[PDB]
């Protein structure tokens, strides 16, 4: 009667074998335990790649502490138990460029911002010097007019002053102009100023809920992956003795083009 | 007996003759009458006097509510070269005090210019002291963490110092500039003080003036009163002179002769 091979239905590492060289088996009998090939290597692949996401999920949440601190925080790791220092501070040492980079973006869009202001005094100045000069030659002016109603002072210095006053006037009148111009500039510069946190903080907390997402997917996959690693039995198809053994192939692979064993009935 | 000369006490006008030649009068009686030459001087001379001060009196008073106006009034009241010397002065007298509160606000407005570029600065430099500071408090805590250069974190506190010291500086500055602001005021006030002083001091002079004139006007009237030459003895008028009425005799002139009966 003829023997039965026994082959795996995918290519696998065998983890247990349960029956011996000889020994008769019923079907339904466990022959041996095996895992699928590479079910493990993925486990661990899975396991490494979920560490690397938390390490940076946790490098935006520092730095998102550090924006509303505008300082860092200590810069310490919170599972983390073997994780290598040098991963540390290479970690530790990004949230150090990112945070120093940010504060120096603030400090010169700042910067900047003083140095309009400073525009804006001297402008001030400005006017107000010509508002004081236009006042004086205006009264000066009015002064020598009414000289000239009662034949007190030439035509020649009443149209000079007047000449004067105007001058004081249009002088006035740009610096006002300007003041508005930089006034404008401004504004412009506070929303600059502003543009650089709201820019930053968006993009820690978009890298945060993707860090969080992908946490979460890599969960899942961790989930299937420790499932797939776990052993299958090959259960006996027919009751017989079993023969050819392949009995030093434990932690080693067989594929499903092999025999693993081969059952002989009996009966 | 000897005829008795009359001739005046003091150089005299003759205003009227009495008497008549060869007429016999006595001891008393009136022969002319005749007002001293001086008497008639001195009140003309105080009714000039009187005049040229009254016109000063009136400059002054016009001056004075050319002050409280800022601007000159009328300018009308006599000679009219006398007018117009009058009105000439109080113009020269008025822009005078015009041009010297117009120099001395000028230099109050630059006075408050620096003020202004004093005050720009320190601003200025408040905002710098406030950012360097927040820059330096930065770069500590940055090497709290061991982030930064000790290097340039105390080169950042020499930065936020130097703007400090700045600071202050210019608030010094900004405080001797008003000092000096306070005393340019009280020098611009103290231009039309002083204007104002002296014209009702002219006022006080030029009405007390008046008066006195006035009451010298008064005496000088009185005595410019003819007086009467009389008989000092009775007897004829002879060698009278007729021809003397208008005109000046002197001590030495004999106005007639009485030729005792």
């Amino acid at each position: 009667m003829a023997s039965k091979e026994i082959k795996p239905i995918e290519n696998s590492i065998v983890k247990e074998i349960i029956v011996k060289e000889g020994e008769s088996v019923r079907k339904g009998d466990v022959l041996l335990k095996l895992t699928a090939l590479g079910a493990e290597a993925d486990t661990l692949k899975t396991q490494s790649s979920l560490l690397q996401t938390r390490l940076e999920q946790t490098r935006y949440q520092i730095l998102s502490r550090s924006i509303e601190l505008n300082k860092l925080p200590e810069l310490k790791l919170p599972y983390f138990q073997n994780v290598s220092e040098e991963e540390v501070l290479r970690l530790t040492s990004l949230i150090k460029e990112q945070f120093s980079t940010w504060q120096n973006q603030k400090y010169q869009k700042e910067l900047n911002l003083d140095k309009k202001r400073a525009e804006r005094l001297t402008i001030l100045a400005r006017i107000n010097r010509y508002e004081n000069l236009s006042r004086v030659e205006k009264s000066r002016l009015d002064d020598f007019r009414s000289l000239l109603h009662k034949q007190a002072i030439a035509k020649h210095a009443v149209l000079e002053q007047e000449n004067k006053y105007v001058e004081a006037a249009n002088e006035l009148r740009v610096y006002k102009s300007q003041l508005e111009q930089i006034e404008s500039e401004i504004l412009s510069a506070k929303e600059e100023y502003q543009l650089v946190t709201q820019l930053f903080k968006n993009e820690i907390l978009d890298k945060l809920r993707q860090t969080t997402d992908n946490i979460e997917l890599l969960t899942l996959e961790l989930e299937k992956n420790e499932e797939r690693q776990q052993a299958s039995v090959i259960r006996a198809p027919v009751s017989g003795k079993v023969q050819q053994l392949k009995v030093h192939t434990e932690g080693g692979v067989v594929t499903t083009a092999e025999t693993l064993m081969v059952i002989v009935p009996e009966d």
